[PDB]
C-alpha cells in the first residue's frame, strides 16, 4: 500500500530508491532543520555573543535534541505546523519546548535565543545544502562511480574483441567492443569530476541578506567572519556571502546540469547497447510473454525512460531556480521539495543501467560473421597505402573497379592482387593479410589503457 | 510516516491530491488491468467466437473477479510478479487462478482464454485510457472549472472597480479589477473547451497491431469492427485502428499540451495577483512582522504549475517516439502521468485557496488613480483630433515641457488649449478622471461568460 | 554572402526556406503593418464614424498605398525608425506622409485619422495573425500534406511486402512495409486536422484592451460589434474580444504545440527509416568520402536535427508567450520575431523528409532472408491454435520442447508435426503452411485501406 | 535587404551581432576548414612522416592558401559542393586545386596527402573548437564582463542608498540599491569563472576514432602523442583522446549550461530592474503619453535570454547522444551555435544599454521607506530579547492589535513598552528609521569585488 502512492518513486520503485528518504523527505527536512537550529544555539553558546556559557552538561542536553530525533518529534512538528501554517516556525517552537521541558535552569534562560537573528531561509538553506552534499557524496555519485567501474571493466575485458563500426547506421572501419565502452567510461569519468568540483554553498544572513538584526544586536561583531566560521565549523560548508532572503541556488543548478550531462551520456550508452543487442552482437543472461527464448534489454529501456525524467526535473531547476522576484518570492520553496524526486529518478536509472550491464555478454560468432561479410570497409586502408606509394586518385580507381559489382572479400582481394601489384611485395602481402576483424587501429591499446589515458 | 516519502505528492501534499490514487498508482493500474482482462473474456463469451456462452451464474462469477478487487488481490498480483518480472503476465496468472478456484465447470473450461489473442499493451492502453479519461472528467477538469467559476464571480463582483493599468510596469489607461479577472476567465474557458474536445483513444490489436493471432484464430471475423464494438460497449472508448505493439500516445500529448497551456495562463494570473498585492491594491483575508500577510497560495501554485509543465513537456517530446514496433522506454514514463496531474491539482487547489482570500483595497485603488492624471493624455488628444486639430500630441508635449504632469496641469491644458471645442465637449473633458476613463471594462467584465466565445 | 549570415536559415539553408520571407522578415512585418493601417482608415471611411466619405478616386489612392509597397517604402520606414526608436510609430508617419504627398484634398483632411484610436499592438497582432495564417495555409501545412501523401503512396505501394517486426529491437510477429508507413500517415493525418482547426484570433481594442479612447470618441458606437466587423470583413479573422494591450497569444501556442506533435511523429519516422536502412531492408537511390558504394540516409538525419530545433522554439513559445506582466511587458515582442525561424526549421526538415522518402526502395531479398531466419516468431499462432482446441499450458509445452535448442524452421515444424498432431489434419496442414512471411495478420488490408480507415 | 532575412539575427538585430559572422557563418566554417587542412599538411611536412620537407618557399606558398582566403575562395568551395553534396570533401578538392595550380614541383608531389588519414569530423571539430574558443574569449565573455563591470560600478556608486526590501512582494527590512546590484555582480562573476574554466577539447583520430588508417600508414608512430602535438602546436587545443567518428561534444554542453546559468541570473536582474522602475524607485535617462519612458532595453534582453536558453537546453539534451559510431543529426544542430551566441550578444548589449540609462529616484526611495515603519518590528524584538524579554513578538502584536502600524505607533511602543532597556539602548532604538536599518548592505555593496569569491 505504498502501492497506493501516486509517485512511482514511492510506489513501484520504492525498493530501488528508499535510501534517499534519509536525505529528502519531509521527515528528513524537519530533522535537519532541528539540527541546524540546535547547532546555531550551540555556536551562540561557544561564542558567548549574548549570554555566558551554559554548563557542560546543559551543552550535552542541548546536543541530544539534535542527535536523538524520533518519529514522534516529527509528528510534533507537524502538529504545531497545523497551528502556525509555517513549517520553520513550527521547528522553533519545537526546540524551545524541548528546552522548556528540560531540567536545566541555564537552558530555560537561553531558550529565547532559539532562531535568534535568523530568517527561516537561514535554517532551510543549510538543511538543503547538507542533505544535498551528503546525498551526492554518499549515494548518488557512488552509484555513478559503480557504472564507471563496470564500463572500465568492460573496456579492459573486451578490449581486443573486434566489432564492425556503424556510421549513419552503416558499415565503417572496425573498432572493438572494449573501445566503445572505454569511450563511455572516459565521458562519465569527466562528468563525475566536474560534479565533485562544484562547491556546495550556504548562507546565514537574516531577513534580507544584510545582517540587519545582527548589526543592531551586536554592533562590534564582524558577522561575515562569524557566519563563515559557523558554517565551516558546524557544517563543513562554503559560505556564499551575497544573498537576499534566499541563497541564490546557483550551486544546485550547477550540480543538476552536471548530473544532466552524465545522464545524457548514459542515455547514449542505453541506446547503443539496445542497438548492439538488436543486431545480435551482444546477448543477455536469462522474458517475452509469447516467445519462449526471447530475452529483451528491458533494464536499458527502463533506464532510458528514467534518465529522461530525471533530466526534465534538472532542466526545470536550472530554468526556474535562478529567478526570484526582488528579495524573494516563495515559488522556489515547493520546487526545491522535488530535488529528492530528481535524484530518485537518477538512482532508479543508474541501478537499472548496472543491472543491464551485468547481464551482457558478447556474441563472438555473430561479431565475427558480420565483420567477415563487410570487406568493403577495407577501401580506406588500401587507398591510404596506394597514396603512400604515389598513386593518384586511389578512390576513383577502386570506384571504377567495383562499378556494377557487389563488393565482397574476393573483389577486394582481387583489387589488391591486380591493381596494387606495383607496391613492394611485402606491402602487397600485408594488404592481403588485412581483414575487417584485424583492421581495428589502436582500439585495443586505447580500450585497455583508458584509466590512464582518459583526461 | 507518509512523511518519509521522497515525492512531495505522496508526502507534504498527500492531503491535496490523494483522490488521484484511485486513477493513478500501481494499485489502480493493477486493478484496471484485472478489469480489462475480465471484460475481454466477458466479451468473448457474449460473442461466442471460441466457445459457447457459459452459464448465467458463471458470467456473474466472472464479473465479480472485476467488481470486487481488494488489497489482498493486489498483493497477490505483486507476489506473482516477483516470479515473472512481468507485470501484465502476473495479472493473466491472477485472473486464471481466480477462475481455477471458482468452483464452476464452464469457467475451468474457458480460463485458458484469459488474455486470448492479446498483447500486454492491449490491456495497458485501455487501462490508461479509461483512468486518464475518468480522472480528467471527474477530478482535474472540474477543479479547473472551479477556478473558472471563481474568476467569473470576481469579474462580476468587481466589474466596476477602477484600476490603474500598467504597461511595461508603468501607468496606462484605466481598467477595472473585474475586467482583468475576466481576461483570465476567457482564456481558461477556451483551454478547458479544447481539452474536453480531445478524443481519448485506445486499441486492442495483438502483438504488433495487425491482428496476426486473431486472423489465424478466426479467419472470418471482421476484427476491426469487433474491436470497435468491444471498446465502445465495454469502455465507451474511441478506437484508434492504427498502431504497432503500442497505442501511438498522441492523444496523451494533446491533453498534456492543453493542460500545459491552461497552466501557463494560471501562472500569468498567479504573478499578476502577486503584483497587485505587492502594489497594495488587493488585500488578503510573517514570522517577524505582526500584521504582514503574504500571497503564499499563489506562490505555491506558481511553483507547482512549473513542475506540472516540466512533465507535460517531457511527455509531449518523448511519448511520440518509439523505436520500430516499440521500445519499452515509454512504460516507465507513462507511470508519471498521475504525478503530472497531482502537480496540477495541488496548484489548482492553491489558486482556489488564494482567490478566496482576495479583497480589493478601494482607498489604494482610488488614491493611485488620482495621482496618475497623465493617463488622460490620449482621450484629450483623441477629442482634439475629432474636431480637426493637427499634431495634438506635440501640443500637449509643448505645454507640459519641463513640468511634472498632474491634475492641475491636465485640466489647465483642457481649459486653455481645448477651449475651441464645443462647450459640452469641453465640459465632458473636464469631468473625466483617471478613475472614470475605463472604456467598456465594466461592460466586458460583467458580460464575459456571455462573450468569451468557444 | 548570404554565406556570411549567422543563422543557417538565412545562410546554408536559404534556398530551402526563402519562400518564408514574404510572411516573416522585418520587410514583411513592415509591409503588413502598412496594410493594416491602410485598411483601418478604409474602414473608418466605409463606416463614416468620424468624417464623411472621401471621393471614389481618393479611396483607390488610399488603397494603392497598401497594394503597392516597394523596397524603398521599407527603407523609408527604417529611416523614420532611426528617429522614433518605435517601429509602429514609424509606419504611422509613413502612411501620413504618403497621404500628405498625395494630390488629394479629402485625403489631406483624413490623414490625421491614421492609427486613430489604436495602440501599436492593434496593428502588430493583425499583421502577425494574417501572416501566420497565410504561411501555414499556403506553405507549411501543404508541405506537411505532401509528406502525408507520400506516406499514403508508400502504404499502398508496399502494403503486401512482408517485414519482420521488432519490439525491444528484437524479432516479433511480421508486419508489412506498407503497414508501418500507414501508421505514420494516420498520425500525420490526425495532426494536420487538429492544426487546421485552431482558429487564428485577432483583436483591435486600444491601449489596454477596453476601448477607452473609442468610447470617448464615439459613445454610441458598439465597438465590440464594429471591430468584429472590421476583422471579419478586412482580414477574414476571428475576433478574440478579451485582451490587455496584447492579444493573449494562446492560438499561437496551440498551433505551435500542434506542429510540435507532428514533428515528434516525423522524428519517430526519421529514426525508424534510419533503422530499416541500418538493417539493410531499405535501400537508397544514389556518398561516403572513403567507401565507393556507401550511400547514407543523410536526408533523414538532417531532418531529425531540424525537427528537434523547430521543437525547441515551439516549446519556448508555449512556455513564455502565455505570460506577460499586468496589462503587458514587452518581452513578447522579440520572441514573436522568431515565429518565422521556427517555421523555417519545420520547412527545412519537411523538405529533407520528402527528399529522403523519394530515395527509398525496399530490398526484397534482404526482407525475405531475414523473415526466413526468424521462425521463432511463429510461437504465438501455434499456441493460439493449440488453445483453441483445448490444449492447456501451450507456452510451457513449446518451452519444454525447445529447451537447449537453437530455434529454427526445422524445430518449429517438428513441433507442429509431433506435438500438434492431435489437431484436425486440415488445421495441422495450415500450421505447416504458415511462414514468418505469411504470418502478417491484416497488415495488407490495413495498409491499403488507411485513407478510409484512419480516424 | 538584410530586411528580407527570416531570422532576426541576420535581420533586425544584424547590427548588434554582426561581429559573430567571423566565428559562425558558413563562410567562417569554410574558411576554418581550409585552415585546418593546410595546417595538417604543414604538420605532416614538419614531421616528415610520409615525404621529405618541401622547399622553404613551398611552405610559404602552402601557408598562404590558409592566410589569404577570400570571398572568391568561398564561392569556389560552394561551387564544388553542388557537385559533391559533401561540404568537407569540397574543401579537400579546393586545397588540392590550389596546390595543383601553385607552380611548385614539390607541392604537386604532396597534394595527394591533403586530408591524409583524416575523417571529415577531424576537420569539423577542430574548426568548431577554435571558432567557439575564440568567439567566447574575444566577444562573448568580454561582453558579460562589461555587464559585471557596470553592476560593480552601480554597487559602489549606490552602496549607501537605502531601499525598502520586498519579500513576497511586500515590505521587509531595508537594503540598499548598490547591495541589490552587488548580489547580481557576485553571481555573474561566479558564472564567468566557471565558463572560463571549461577546457575546449578537440580530436583528430580518423574514421571511427581508432587511428585505423594511421596505424596501417605508419605502424611505428605514437599517434596519441603526435596528435597531442598537432593540436597543441597548431591550434593551442586540449586533446580529448577518446572519440568515435565524432568528438563527444560534452565540452560544448558544459559551456552552454554555464552560459544558460549566467542568462538565468540576467533574467532575474532584468525583471527586478523592471519591478524597481514600476515602483518608481529608479528612473530612466510611449506613442501616446508625452513623458512616459519604458524599460524596453531590459524587456528585449529578457526575451532574448529566454531564446538563447532554448538553444542551450537543446544542445545539452541532443548533442550527447549519437547512434553508435555516429549519426549525422548533430551536424545541422551544431550550425546553430552561432545563433545561440547571437541571442546572448543581443541580450547582453540590451542589458548594457538599459543599465546605462539607470538613475535612482531618491525622493521616492526615501518616501517609501518613511511610510514603512512596520519593518522595525524585528530590531525592536531583537533588542528586547537581548535584555531578557520573553515573547517580544506577542507583546508587539498585542500592542498593535486593531491599529494601522505607522511611525507614531512604533515609537510609542519603544518609549512605553521598551523603557526597561538601558537609556542609551532606548535612545538608539528611537533614532532608528527604516532608512537607517540597512545592516551591512553598504559595506557588502562596496566590498563586492573584494568579497564575492571564486
Ligand atoms: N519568508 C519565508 N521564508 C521561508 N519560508 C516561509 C516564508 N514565508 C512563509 N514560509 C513558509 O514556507 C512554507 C512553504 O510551503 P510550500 O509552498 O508548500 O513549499 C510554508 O509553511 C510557509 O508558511
Ligand atoms: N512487450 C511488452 N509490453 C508490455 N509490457 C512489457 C513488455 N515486455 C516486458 N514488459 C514488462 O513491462 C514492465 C516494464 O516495467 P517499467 O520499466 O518499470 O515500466 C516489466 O514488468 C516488463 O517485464
Ligand atoms: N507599448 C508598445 N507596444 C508595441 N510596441 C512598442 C510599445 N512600446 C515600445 N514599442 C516598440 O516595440 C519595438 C520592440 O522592439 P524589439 O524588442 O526589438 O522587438 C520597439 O520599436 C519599441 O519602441
Ligand atoms: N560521415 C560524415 N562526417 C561529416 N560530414 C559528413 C559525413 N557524411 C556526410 N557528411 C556531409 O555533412 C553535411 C551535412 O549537412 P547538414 O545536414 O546540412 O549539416 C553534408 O554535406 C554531408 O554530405
Ligand atoms: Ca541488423
Ligand atoms: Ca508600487
Amino acid at each position: 500500500e505504498h502501492l497506493k502512492n501516486i509517485s512511482p518513486i514511492d510506489g513501484r520503485y520504492k525498493k530501488a530508491c528508499g535510501e534517499l528518504s534519509a536525505f529528502f523527505s519531509e521527515h528528513a527536512l524537519i530533522k535537519h532543520r532541528i539540527i541546524v537550529e540546535v547547532r546555531w544555539l550551540l555556536f551562540l553558546n561557544e561564542e558567548e555573543l549574548f549570554f555566558e556559557k551554559v554548563t557542560d552538561h546543559s551543552v550535552e542536553v542541548l546536543n541530544q535534541i539534535a542527535t536523538n530525533i524520533t518519529d514522534s518529534d516529527i509528528a510534533r512538528v507537524k502538529a504545531i505546523e497545523e497551528e502556525t501554517n509555517h513549517d520553520v516556525k513550527a521547528v522553533e517552537y519545537f526546540v524551545k519546548e524541548k528546552l522548556k521541558n528540560s531540567k536545566r535552569e541555564d537552558l530555560l534562560k537561553i531558550k529565547e535565543y532559539v532562531h535568534y537573528l535568523c530568517t527561516s531561509e537561514d535554517i532551510n538553506n543549510v538543511a538543503y545544502a547538507t542533505c544535498l552534499k551528503a546525498c551526492l557524496n554518499d549515494v548518488v555519485i557512488p552509484c555513478l562511480e559503480k557504472i564507471m567501474l563496470k564500463l572500465k571493466d568492460l573496456a579492459v575485458e573486451y578490449s581486443h574483441v573486434p566489432l564492425l563500426s556503424r556510421t549513419h547506421g552503416q558499415p565503417a572501419s572496425s573498432t572493438t567492443f572494449g573501445k566503445e565502452m572505454a569511450n563511455f567510461y572516459a565521458r562519465i569519468h569527466h562528468h563525475v569530476g566536474v560534479i565533485r568540483r562544484v562547491k556546495v554553498c550556504a548562507k546565514f544572513n537574516g531577513a534580507v541578506g544584510n545582517f540587519n538584526a545582527h548589526k543592531v544586536a551586536s554592533k562590534d561583531t564582524d558577522w561575515v567572519n562569524t557566519i563563515g566560521l559557523f558554517l565551516k565549523k558546524h557544517f563543513n560548508l562554503t559560505y556564499s556571502i551575497y544573498c537576499t532572503q534566499i541563497q541564490d541556488h546557483d550551486y544546485i543548478c550547477e550540480l543538476c546540469d552536471g548530473l544532466a550531462r552524465a545522464n545524457g551520456t548514459l542515455i547514449d550508452l542505453c541506446v547503443d547497447i539496445w542497438l548492439y543487442i538488436s543486431n545480435n552482437l551482444l546477448k543477455l543472461k536469462v522474458g517475452s510473454s509469447t516467445m519462449p527464448h526471447k530475452v529483451n534489454p528491458i533494464d536499458f529501456e527502463n533506464a532510458e525512460g528514467n534518465l529522461h525524467i530525471a533530466n526534465a526535473f534538472f532542466k526545470l531547476f536550472s530554468s526556474k531556480l535562478p529567478t526570484s522576484r526582488l528579495q524573494r518570492d516563495l515559488s522556489d520553496s515547493t520546487v526545491l521539495r522535488n530535488i529528492g524526486s530528481s535524484l530518485a529518478y537518477c538512482l532508479i536509472a543508474y541501478k537499472s543501467v548496472l543491472k543491464g550491464l551485468n547481464k551482457i555478454d558478447i556474441d563472438r560468432r555473430n561479431l565475427e560473421e558480420e565483420l567477415n561479410q563487410n570487406w568493403s570497409t577495407l577501401a580506406e586502408p588500401i587507398q591510404i597505402v596506394m597514396k603512400r606509394h604515389n598513386y593518384v586518385d586511389a578512390y576513383e580507381e577502386l570506384k571504377q573497379f567495383t562499378r556494377g559489382k557487389v563488393i565482397d572479400q574476393k573483389i577486394m582481394q582481387e583489387f589488391i592482387k591486380t591493381k596494387c601489384a606495383f607496391l613492394p611485395q611485402d606491402v602487397v602481402d600485408q594488404l592481403l593479410e588485412l581483414t575487417p576483424a584485424t583492421y581495428t587501429g589502436y582500439a585495443d591499446y586505447l580500450a585497455k589503457n583508458v584509466e590512464r589515458l582518459s583526461g
